[PDB]
């Protein structure tokens, strides 16, 4: 209610302030010139942010009616949406030509972690997890079962110790290869003409390829830690007899450190629960801190810096200490009140975003003002933009940061774009979409959560759609991964971009996730995403085992995807299931909805582990809730279910949702009617059917602030 007035702007107070004493100083932009370019870049480009929100439910709502009128003809269905302007024609192969962008993205393969900016320790974390310890992310999850006397305990327990020491000195074995003998043999380590050599219990090898060797710490005679590089990523075994781990081994080697999260993500996006001005600045802070390079805590925790080395020969090198750092804006379709016009129109989010976390991203471009710590060593500024339905938002994205560019003083091109792939008519028009982008691309992601929901909330009227489980091995979902692959290949992508995958959300069940999700590596992925550190740094065992960029020269030029595999809805059969199995994706779902939604609603937290109903600990985010309400409300529009069933399972699933927390936890049960947070998750799959494109954001950004409001 207390704003402050430039042009049509009516800017929250809290956020005017936190721009001009906080963002602003250092950035030689003039508080006057930024505000009143900030009006201008929102007076314009609104009505095409509208314009363009207004193709979408017309394009849905002409895609509803075909449905409708109406054992599905496949062919009149593609010349229906290329009819519409849904489906474009694919434009001729080309080669992106985004320049000035960091080394961890043309060159290197790896993890990719994400986390909500809006947790400062976890943005702590997640920026100092481009190292990680491979011996604590062992120890610490089940990758080593606790079996036979290996289990986790109170204090450190040295079977499970060894079967640590064991699996990384397998490891080691596989990346490194010694040219004769294994590293469980080793006893030490020396560097003798710029050449690394480890003593064998018997004999003295080097390394297969010695240019794996790449550094060292301490004295050439005995270092304290050799440095390994293996596919672009680098291995740091730690050397210290004297301490306990290393006392125990035959070599000395007190720990393994994996270069783990290559890139992070810091998301204001399906993450963060930033519902007014107020959220929105704690989180711009934290960006502005981790761009500065100062964020810390207590409980003093701060940013690593760079590590320095010996090379092999001479030489004293430095290897970046932290996780290049991506900013997740919104996407097109929010509104957010802290900035409102004369008339009380709420100003979009995503262009609000755009200039914000670009301004304060200048911070990390330099490093005394701007604080000490620099980002991106070539200028960039990474902003992956989510939930574009298509190349003509492509285009207004690259539009609108050539808007903020000029606005902030920079080149034009600094502002790199990561796409995510995750609505159906980006996958359909891929290559559209990255030729739009053809100059500031600097990855593909398949986001397969949100664009699940795309694909259900598309065809929302063809018909009841399979269990959520089922969409894993859909006929769509394997031409979207593989297409979204081929067409980054096509565009040059590789060696100049990422090719990125999905998010591994079930961040207990580690020793799983190092058996599969090697598959996306070995399916050409130059990144996947990690919900965690330690999830990063198992990942990365995956980038040293597969060769990226072997896997992707050899998937040149093939063509693994038809238009028609991407446009097979994933309809469900004839008889399709038993009341059994309706019920259990009912429950699966509801309590996926209410597990996350009364986190939302009553305190504001985007990510949250949920288990489902069969105990497994899911890392959900917004586009996981996308799916389970987009799934009921469609099993609900063919009557799979009823209304009354929904609130049934809801009733039931609130009081195991309530016991499944605690704390500064509010009990849904009993009173379900006067819980906020049961209204929201009950609203958004009885109204799921009319959320545009079936986002999950406006209700749930609405009952946060009525959450907020009735803490008068
Ligand atoms: C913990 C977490 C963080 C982010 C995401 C997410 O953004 C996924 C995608 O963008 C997409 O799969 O839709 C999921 C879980
Ligand atoms: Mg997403
Ligand atoms: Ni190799």
């Amino acid at each position: 209610t207390d704003r402050v007035s430039v042009g049509n702007l009516r800017i929250a107070r809290v956020l005017y302030d936190f721009v001009n004493n906080e963002a602003l100083p250092g950035t030689d932009i003039d508080p006057d010139s930024f505000w009143a370019g900030v009006d201008k870049v929102v007076a314009d480009l609104t009505p095409q942010n509208q314009a363009l929100l207004n193709a979408r439910d017309e394009l849905q709502a002409q895609i509803d009616k075909w449905h409708r009128r109406r054992p599905i003809d496949m062919d009149a269905y593609r010349q229906f949406l290329t009819e519409i302007g849904y489906l474009l024609p694919e434009p001729d192969d080309f080669t992106i030509t985004t320049s000035g962008v960091d080394a961890e993205i043309t060159t290197t393969a790896g993890p990719q972690l994400v986390v909500p900016v809006l947790n400062a320790r976890f943005a702590l974390n997640a920026a100092n997890a481009r190292w990680g310890s491979l011996y604590d992310a062992l120890y610490g999850t089940d990758v080593i079962p606790e079996t036979d006397g290996a289990e986790k305990g109170p204090t450190y327990n040295k079977v499970r110790g060894d079967k640590v020491i064991a699996y990384a000195r397998k490891f080691l074995d596989d990346s490194v290869p010694l040219s004769s003998g294994s590293f469980g043999d080793a006893t030490g380590f020396t560097v003798q003409d710029g050449q690394l050599v480890v003593a064998l219990p018997d004999k003295s090898t080097g390394l297969a390829n010695p240019g794996q060797f790449a550094g060292y710490t301490g004295a050439a005679e005995s270092p304290t830690s050799v440095l390994l590089i293996n596919h672009g990523l680098h291995i740091e075994i730690l050397i210290d007899p004297e301490s306990q781990v290393g006392t125990t081994d035959r070599a000395g080697v007190k720990d393994v450190i994996l270069e783990s999260a290559i890139t992070t993500i810091m998301d204001f996006e399906d993450s963060v629960a930033a519902v007014d001005a107020a959220d929105k600045v704690l989180g711009y802070r934290n960006w502005l801190g981790l761009n500065k390079g100062d964020l810390a805590a207590a409980v003093l925790r701060v940013l690593n810096r760079d590590r320095n080395y010996t090379a092999p020969g001479g030489g004293q090198f430095t290897l970046p200490g932290r996780s290049l750092m991506f900013v997740r804006n919104v996407g097109h379709l929010m509104t957010n009140d802290a900035i409102v016009d004369t008339d009380g129109s709420e100003v979009f989010e995503g262009i609000m975003d755009a200039l914000f976390t670009g301004l304060i991203a200048i911070h990390g471009l330099k490093a005394d003002v701007n604080g000490p710590l620099i980002n991106s060593r070539t200028g960039s500024i990474y902003i992956v933009k989510p939930k574009m339905h298509g190349p003509a938002e492509v285009a207004f994205t690259c539009e609108l940061f050539s808007r903020v560019e000029d606005v902030l003083g920079l080149p034009q091109n600094t502002m790199k774009i990561g796409i995510m792939d995750e609505e159906r008519r980006t996958t359909v028009n891929l290559k559209a979409c990255i030729k739009a982008a053809a100059d500031r691309v600097v990855f593909i992601n398949t986001g397969f959560l949100d664009r699940t929901g795309d694909e259900i909330h598309t065809s929302m009227e063809a018909g009841p759609m399979v269990r959520k489980g089922t969409m894993k091995s859909q006929p769509w979902i394997l031409a979207y991964e593989d297409h979204n692959v081929d067409a980054g290949l096509a565009a040059g992508f590789s060696g100049r971009a990422q090719v990125g995958k999905g998010m591994w959300t079930m961040t207990e069940l580690m020793a799983d996730m190092v058996e599969t999700k090697i598959a996306q590596p070995r399916a050409g992925a130059s990144t996947a995403w990690v919900p965690s550190p330690t999830a990063a740094t198992l990942h990365a065992l995956h980038y040293h085992q597969v060769d990226v960029a072997a896997v992707q020269q050899g998937l040149a030029g093939k063509r693994r995807a038809t238009i028609e595999q991407l446009l097979t809805i994933p309809l469900a059969k004839e008889l399709a299931w038993a009341p059994d199995e309706i019920r259990e994706e009912v429950d699966n779902n509801c309590q996926s909805i209410l597990g996350y939604v009364v986190r939302w609603v009553d305190q504001g937290v985007g990510a949250s582990k949920v288990p489902d109903i069969h105990d497994v600990a899911l890392m959900e985010d917004r586009a996981t809730l996308r799916i389970s309400s987009q799934l009921l409300a469609n099993w609900l529009r063919h009557g799979v279910i009823t209304s009354a069933d929904v609130r049934a399972s809801l009733e039931r699933m609130a009081p195991l949702v309530d016991r499944q927390n605690a704390g500064a936890y509010r009990p849904m049960a009993p009173n379900f009617d006067d819980s906020i947070a049961f209204l929201a998750a009950q609203e958004l799959i009885l109204s799921g059917a009319q959320q545009p494109n079936g986002y999950t954001e406006p209700i749930l950004h609405r009952r946060r602030r009525e959450f907020k409001a009735r803490a008068a």
